[PDB]
């Protein structure tokens, strides 16, 4: 379909094209032929056979979609065309293997590789963020709590405040990397019978050949470490959600305190946040994965992961991009910081006044002056000067100074220069 | 509403109730007074006033709920009762707090008691798993792929692989802790001004009060620590539902293989399962949690935390009691592995004759003496015996030894003691 | 819990609450045996008996709570009861009758009360939105496409497209009635085995004692008419977030717009549409409902449908009430159109000029009049008078006129007319 | 990616392509053009211009596709290219038109094929189910609640259930294509201010071009009936998922009632099932569209509708053909029915006692008999008979009669005659 762009990364899905998924396939077979020499359990030329002619393999990939078609999958066709090519060695391809060992295992290569590629763009995503936090630290603007101005705060501070959660999402990426990177290799119901009792010496044999981790046991229905996964990317996009809604927010014509460089990028990461959300649901559903195999929920999967990436990946790279380049307006900002004529720091008036009235009295002078400022269409400052109660105990200088926002930031830098940390 | 049995945990309902996020409410604001106490914010005798106020507190719990209706919160509600109870020293109460500090914070707080019993429940699953997977390490049972008898696996080996998604579960629990138990304590828009340059010095103080960690910034606005740990609540869930799937399907009549100490607690699990999938749903919505508040969104999280919490909780303990007492039937599951007569173990004489004919001759042999067996509604030994191309070099005792499905369990046991690891 | 403000319907909870649901079952048990006189089937004495018991009939509710706890239904505690009151007519009760019968037919009983709630909240609903479209048929102000100013509408135009999925929502509701409005009375397996041949007479009987359609079928395991009328509340929950967006971001600082009599309808409308959606999903779920009956996905209605009904029906009140008083500020309407100083309407001097000078040139004309009016922080008019090219063919007084935002709202008014249709 | 098979219909991925988007585009496009000239307010040498060089146009489609990735949408460069082929009348076209409305306008004339080929497949899975249903009336087979034996129902009994809920989708359908059918053309705010007074007239002349019906308002952020039609997909895919998880249980190797013609025709179903249900639930999120037209929301049904056109689609040309070959196994269904020796019907002798003994007292004695025949490995008309409280009643010829499950099969043959009702 032609519509509009699309959020999903081109990258992401070379990843995981048909031509990708199978050379994953034979590289984990020849691996598998590789630690079944080492063990002793196929002969050592046959192996070598192995090896040498995946080295000049090329599959038929037409011939494999339509016998994928007639067989349900296309690990025993892809073995067959293996088999062909290598001559009287191809006859120890696939020993002791089931398709789902298979599939599990070269799925595990591409999640390797998309991992890989999230965890890039999760950096870029932080680098530009830092950036903004940086540059912004000071530039004032309004706080806004339901869409109305609550106290000042800066912009950097809302940058810090996007970094922070990305920043976190760094650390579950490598916590979540050694469950989910492990081989998956049991056989036809996941006790490795066909191998005798040399099952479990295989398995860890082949996990090392790849650089995996060694599963515990038979994940073939299993499902969490790849279920966490796609969870993963689900709040890693909600966090994208978060900061696409500010920013597309923020270029409201009366607004118009940022641009990107239509919220184009906005329309396409919020959106795939949604998207991502669907694959995460469906990852909690493929779970329910019953006995030894069920291909029901291990369909689901089939889109759930592939999917999950791509997009996932398509949004992270929309973010790189719009907050790399971000516009950003100090005058549009101070502008509607203006807009409230002081009402939006009336609480400093009120800490202000409090040592000298008490607390209940200070708030209800100054929101009684607020009432009054909005009332009579002025400036918060014009209606407390004529109010003997707050303008004699504070003077008229100090009422000017306690009403200018610009004065009232707090921590905002600290709270900057604490998530930004030395960088 | 009376319907039947409830999957939600009573225990789990006590902690989220009104009156407990209340006391916690209290417990914050007090632990506010002492922190701002240290730091020469307040005046000593003012939080010792308050803190001793708190000990004999007990909130008006009917008046508290009506104020809430007209304010929106019970926060500055409740605020006025414990000021009116501390006399002079409860003008000191909520200093530089805003409402969502207090709430996020008491939240938290719950959040720690939830995660207690959480993982208090996910150990006794792991018992009751390891009793299990120990007791049948080697009762044998047909392995099933889509429903349908695949080879033969044991019980015990069914059980360590459930048990085996549980041991990560433990591991992921671990991980998430740190990240959600931090401190809520930003004020109105998250810059702590009314605080002047003391802000974070209050903050952190106040997570040493509570035992809290600090957050790197405020987040108010960034919820991905409570939106991953519904996340990981459903994901606890799903494998649950995988081993309730297992079970009310061995409960089938013409299966008989197991029963629950109507499979009830695999009915509430089940259903369970999936209302936790929709609570971590509503929290990836959360997260899309515009600018410095946004109430709509923080509204979603009111359900989704404690009803996530609650849920999992209840089908947990359903878990710990229907495998605490789970009746296993040997019997009926040798029953149903001899249903095939042999025919389970086709992969067992392809494996012995390969060395003979070669390896897609013997598969062609043995699927050729399958189809005549299930054609002559004999067993495979039966046929087999008749064949002389594998009767003649196996010989008729072999065959007998390798058509007998209690001789294919490869390495079931082996991957049983793996898991359990020495327990 | 104690967080704020619900956004259930009390009404709505006493609707589906114990003491109501179990009434129903009474009703229908009491239909039943009704029924079955008149067909003979049962003594008539027997029904009286049974009728008159009914009238007197008041339930032990704690026991029967504790009872069901044991049994897993109220149904057959709730049968007991009922005997022990009538003596020996009670004999007859629940004859032929299975559990799920009395449960579905009892929670069709309040759906037919559910329905009719809905109903007159979407009618109440379409009467404050047919004021609004009316009475503010013509006050201007900014279209908003991706949040920005596009061209001028009036605000009745847009109450009245929020009117008009109402008004299609009504007739879904019409439609869906007759569907879900059946009775449920087919026996332990759906095949009334226990009646010999009488049992499309009993259940067709039943209907009519009940004022109830009669289903084509058994429909204990075919839900998609429950189902429907879930998905159906989601989709009014919908159009609810969609006005609800629209008048809290109308609130915004800078917009000021409107105000509702924090946003808090708007709050609790757009948290309860995302939990409606999610009953609507569990109902997808529960419809794959294996066999005769299946009690997990059966127990996903029990939360869906009364939840579904409750929240769908308080933030149905909350619109009803946000509506019927909202605050609509023409002022600030005015205010904010003018805010681009005519380039809203930089499309009224393309068509009016298009005549002259072509259609490319015109657009290419005026763009470069809108950049410059932007590059020099001046209005539309003023710098569009200046280029001989417009001025000349125009003339200035028809370029006022063509920049005023006034004088370019098309057939705004008439489609108000249309879809208030003389009301 | 190359996994297994496709659960999407490809007749329907061609339907939604971006060839016959476009074409359909290049049709509303002309329809709007001869509209306007029958109203005279374009020339009608421009307009017949215009439907000539349509007659012969072929978009050059990798331009398109270029174009759209720096504009945003094909439109405005579809017209261009439209523009260049037809000379000078080509200056009239997309005349007072916005994108959105040739986007919704042309999805809408898909949507209409969409229906139509649904339509198709509903109807032949109400065929094969009425066959069944009709040659499997008599058939008898265990009812099983929670997957257990319950009471004797028939094969075509159960297919007569699977076949009411798509009587009641077809309904459905019928009921929601005069609210979706309808079309859209606005303008660039839903005002049509470029037409002056003469917008509505456009409208409905246009809808009568294309044969669509006129909606009452702007549509363009009024999305319910488009989200309607994804939900309507999800009830039905729901439907399909109930008939897939009993037959694929039906072929549990211990079961073997029938055969598909793995279950892949029920893996494909199950899964698709689930991402349909997705869909709807975007459509549920795109419904929150904000004021004139919000990118995000819209977005959002760009893959909703086509992938959950696709994908029900595949599922129910899944079910078509799965249900068309059903292998139905009288001879299974009988063994399995015999599986408890008559306690399957316990029932029958409690009503054939009942009035000798009592209700209560019938259901006890029998009960009682019924535990030990299980406990007695033996048939419960074995242990029956040697009880004179049941034997001497009733007599053991009568005892014969009432524990044989082909006679206790009540109104399952009359239900299913019901259904077809004269098919």
């Amino acid at each position: 379909p032609l519509y509009g762009r699309s959020f999903a990364d081109d990258k992401m899905r070379e990843l995981f094209s048909a031509q990708s998924f199978i050379s994953r396939c034979v590289e984990t077979e020849v691996a598998l032929a590789r630690a079944q020499a080492r063990l002793g359990i196929i002969p050592e030329d046959a192996a070598a056979g192995i090896t040498a002619a995946a080295r000049t393999f090329a599959p038929e990939m037409e011939r494999l979609r339509d016998d994928t078609e007639i067989v349900g999958y296309p690990i025993l066709p892809l073995v067959e065309q293996l088999s062909a090519h290598a001559g009287e060695a191809g006859k120890y391809l696939h020993w002791g293997a089931t398709t789902q060992d298979i599939m599990d295992t070269a799925t595990v290569l591409q999640i390797r590789d998309g991992l890989a590629l999230i965890s890039r763009r999760i950096e870029s995503v932080r680098k530009a963020l830092a950036a903004l936090a940086r540059n912004h630290r000071d530039t004032p603007m309004a706080g806004r709590t339901h869409l109305q101005h609550a106290l000042p705060v800066t912009f950097g501070y809302k940058a810090a405040v996007w970094l922070s959660a990305f920043d976190r999402h760094a650390a579950r990426l490598e916590e979540i990397s050694p469950r989910v990177l492990v081989v998956e290799f049991s056989g036809a119901s996941g006790t490795l019978a066909s191998l005798g009792t040399r099952g479990l010496d295989v398995q860890r044999e082949l996990a090392r050949e790849l650089n995996l981790g060694v599963p515990s046991i038979t994940w073939h229905s299993a499902r969490d470490a790849v279920a966490e996964t796609v969870q993963f990317l689900a709040l890693v996009s909600g966090s994208l959600g978060k900061l696409a809604m500010d920013i597309s927010i923020m270029m409201t014509t009366e607004l118009g305190e940022v641009a990107e460089p239509n919220p184009v990028s906005c329309e396409l990461i919020l959106a795939g946040a949604r998207i991502v959300r669907n694959h995460a649901t469906s990852m909690l559903d493929a779970m329910i994965h019953d006995f030894e195999r069920a291909t029901g929920p291990w369909h689901l999967e089939w889109s759930a992961v592939p999917e999950g990436f791509a997009v996932a990946s398509g949004i992270l790279y929309q973010a790189e991009f719009m907050l790399g380049g971000l516009q950003v307006f100090p005058d549009r900002m101070r502008e509607n910081l203006d807009h409230s004529r002081g009402l939006i720091v009336a609480e400093a008036v009120m800490m202000a006044l409090a040592p000298h009235t008490g607390r209940k009295e200070a708030h209800d002078i100054v929101y009684l002056g607020c009432r009054r400022a909005v009332e009579d269409k002025t400036g918060l400052f014009e209606v407390l000067r004529t109010m003997p109660e707050v303008a004699k105990p504070l003077g008229e200088e100090a009422l000017r100074d306690l009403t200018d926002p610009r004065n009232y930031l707090g921590s905002a830098g600290a709270m900057v220069d604490n998530v930004l940390g030395g960088r």
